[PDB]
Formats: C-alpha cells, structure tokens, sequence
C-alpha cells in the first residue's frame, strides 16, 4: 500500500486493537499513525521529542514512547491531544 | 541442543504473541526470526529486501509488522504468507 | 511524581494490562518498570545486560529483552530472579 510518507530511520512499531499502526519516526522526531484502510498518515500531538526510539500501545489505547534523545518516556491517552511525561 | 535462537547479530526488537511465539528483528543480518513453543529450529520469516530492521510488532491475527529502518519504511507479513506488504 | 528516573538513551518500552510500564534503559544496561499506582520504579534482576535494545511483556507477565550488546534474547518470568537465554 506504501502510504506512510517521509519516514527516516524509523525505530519502532506498535499495532492497537483496531489495527492502527504506530511508528516512531526517529529521524524526524515524531510519531505517526496509519489507521486501517487510511491512505493518509497522522502525526500524533506528542511534543518536544528527540530521536524517539520505541513505542508501545496498550489495550486502553494509550501510546507510550521512549524519547531517547531526552532520556524520558512520554504517553498519550486515546483521544487526547496532550501528552503526559513519565 | 536446540530451541535456541542462533546467529543473532545486534538484535533490535522483540515481540511475543499469546501463543508464546517470540519474534526478533535480527538487525545485523537484515532478517526477522521467530521461535514457537515446540519448535527446535527458528524460522526466518520471508520478508524481502530488509535492511537493518529496528523493531517488530504482532497483531491478534499473527500478522508481523517490521520497521525496515535501513529502507525508511514499515512492512508487514501475514502469518504463513511469503509476500510482504509495504505500509 | 509518577515517572522513570535516571534513564539514559532509553531504547524501548512495553506495557501490560495492569498499567505497568517496562523500559530498556539502554545507557545503563538495565531494565526498569514503573508501577501504575505509585512513584516506585523497580530494577529487574536480569544478569549481564549490555546496551539492551528492546522489550516485550506477554500475557503471563514474562519480560523479554533483546540484549543488543550480547547478541542474545533473554527472558524473566514474573516472580523469578533467574533469567533464561532464548
């Protein structure tokens, strides 16, 4: 399908219960998702990322990211636009 | 003895499904390997053209997703399929 | 506060149904987990880790780690103090 766009050295991938795929776009300091059937990726409203290294999603839809370049972990609840720093 | 991963080079990621099958991105060897309960030899999954894969996920249907880091892309492979899809 | 502390170039993250978060603390050769409910981080008793690159946790609570610097994968069952090399 080839619809993710503009990735550089992507570092991790997670897939949630709805089949949405999440990718840490390491080389571009962002996290992108692609819903099942979608032809347009969405950049998640994480903020201040630096070379993110990995991602997980739990069964409640919360997305967790290791923000490698900032020595921290951040998370984003499903339907939230505002990250929590862990 | 067997039921061991062999030949791994700078492995980058791991995923496990509820059947207990372990999936590993063998970064240095441009390949993805898995090992199921009761299998004494690992399987190299038939992805194509990988370079330095960085991470892996597996969904409920057993489809394997890989960040093909060296090629700036994500690919997936359904269980038992030999033809990957680029995402 | 509810956060990981003392991380260095963290490489990967996993999460379980109870809300526990697990991180490969790559720069410090360790794996740490953070309690869902409190400000408690626990160092898992893996042995000889070297720049670990990734982590997974299964339904039984077994923690799996790609031990990047040692070209191996190791696991630790919930409640065990003894890792198994895969």
């Amino acid at each position: 399908s080839h619809m993710f766009t503009g990735l550089n050295t992507p570092s991790g991938v997670a897939v949630d219960s709805a089949g949405t795929v999440y990718v840490t776009d390491h080389g571009n300091n962002r996290v992108v998702k692609l819903a099942a059937g979608s032809n347009t990726q969405t950049v998640l409203p994480f903020t201040g990322l630096n070379t993110p290294s990995g991602v997980a999603v739990d069964s409640a839809g919360t997305v967790y990211v290791t923000d490698h370049g900032n020595n921290r972990v951040v998370k984003l609840a499903a339907g939230s636009n505002t990250q929590t720093v862990l």
